[PDB]
């Protein structure tokens, strides 16, 4: 009931859950980035994405695992990042993340148990509570950590998404 | 005599001080930001803010805790940040922080004991000496750390403000 | 046998491989860079390089070791980075790293055993497997690390390239 | 044998620090963490620490001159100097001894009256000559054993503030 991965051992329950995943949902801030928003004196805004996560996302997409993003902010740079990686299911300016989640379930003809969610803060928990595989990144808010099925060894924006992508592909044979 | 929080145990005295807080005063550099200034050849000036802190701030503002910012310089990026966060008490170009402190206290009909202040350097101290709850961020200057009522576990720009918000709400039964 | 370096002891086999190196091939992402891509709302893209790496590369170039870059996509910033350091052998937009590798060896009339390659992800392996000295940076993908002849103590974008330059120069009596 | 807020320092380091009339700083890896942000439009950024700034401002208002000798050339460094009130700036310096010499004559001081905070081997020719040589915590490995003092704080994280704090303590400020 416990299997070796290149990040350390995971339980067979987590691995069984990962095998059923058809949709991976991600936060942006704190998951794809480290949480920082860079702001300038005339409208300049930057975010830092991890390139190893991008390969993870590319691999998932070419391996029949849809990737969606549900974020509370609206930013063209996020639209650019998604468009460069081939992510189409982008949801911006979402206060209540449950709406987009239900939308995704219907559009993909998919059940909550076929969904994985990678989050870092308590606003993600209403959705995380419902999905097949809930994941907190290593440096998520302290109260979210014990609530997840799986906690990543790698921090948000440092390869946390790559780790999850690696896990899904290992569980589904496709690695 | 001490209580559990999600960041670690705190003393009863710190909790008793946090229960009484009606105003949270924050610095920009080293508290909301990572303490760095990102400068370019086009004259760009960027500061990095953390997504973890803003959720905390919005929760505080909706839970009858006013949030103010007192800062020594004048920057549009700081104006832009407050607008986004819902902060209407912004004091820029403040050499003498006690002036802003007195203004705040008369403007909100509040006593010094109802005020919390999060700082990171020695310039913060004259105000911190007056407040009900003085807070130093984890990576504050070594000489400020021992003077503060509370030292956060999280460093500036990494969610230290969130920690303080989490603390105040917990103490006031709104976490 | 083993030998002291300023980063820690190295095996005589690694030192022996480093003695024959006439060409150092470097990745951009996660090797020369911190592995991040900084993106902006109005189309900005930035990558962070490290000053410790630059001095090493120029020492290498002036000490009979060519330095080359093979990379996935075309970017002005990387072109600019190569001009500053004096790297003339730059392959951009290379989907197949093996083709660039072949052209590189034929252009410089060098045998694969006289080549070192520094990587951070699994895509680098096909080329790293053919060279005389394979190097993985300290924070490379966990599956790449055990395969490499040498794993740097220093993380990509923090002086890992300098560490490798220092090794090659040490092995050849030039540090 | 002497306590500071960053930890114990030797009386020897403190004596050297008492005599300092000029603090020379590297930019890359001392005032910043060594990273150079470069973009597709030719943007170049660097990250400075604000706490270092206050330290620098205290040094200048406390009869200690502050100078910058750097191998790179950038307007952003000029901008940072103007903010801090640093007037002695030497950019594009392949050989740091030439700027060093210039400072000695302009300020009418001796090498023993100088402190140098460095991060890499290029700094050693100058560091070898000064009264107080300083390596930042995360400087090049070979540089560290050579300096009179090694900071607890890493470059771009407050190492300069620590040196300024040390100089002011030694000179009774
Ligand atoms: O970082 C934050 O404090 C904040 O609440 C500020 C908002 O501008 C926005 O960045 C918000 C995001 O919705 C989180 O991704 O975070
Ligand atoms: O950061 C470097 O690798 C580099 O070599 C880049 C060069 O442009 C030059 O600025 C150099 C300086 O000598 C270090 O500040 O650093
Ligand atoms: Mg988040
Ligand atoms: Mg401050
Ligand atoms: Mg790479
Ligand atoms: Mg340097």
């Amino acid at each position: 009931a416990s299997l070796a991965t290149c990040y350390g051992p995971v339980s067979a329950d987590v691995m069984a859950k990962a095998e059923n995943i058809r949709l991976l949902i991600l936060d942006v801030d704190g998951v794809l980035s480290d949480g920082l928003i860079y702001m300038g004196n005339n409208g300049e805004e930057l975010k830092a994405f991890n390139v190893r996560d991008g390969y993870g996302i590319r691999c998932a997409l070419t391996s029949d695992i849809e990737v969606a993003i549900i974020t509370g902010r609206k930013a063209k740079l996020v639209e650019d990042r998604c468009a460069t990686l081939g992510i189409t299911h982008l949801y911006q300016g979402q206060s209540n993340k449950l709406i987009a989640f239900s939308d995704l379930l219907e559009k993909l003809a998919i059940a909550p148990e076929n969904v994985a969610y990678v989050g870092d803060d308590l606003i993600d928990w209403p959705v995380m509570e419902k999905v097949g595989l809930s994941v907190a990144v290593a440096d998520a808010h302290p109260l979210l950590i014990p609530r997840a099925d799986y906690v990543t060894r790698i921090a948000g924006g440092r390869g946390a998404v790559r780790e999850v992508c690696d896990l899904l592909l290992l569980a589904q044979g496709k690695l």
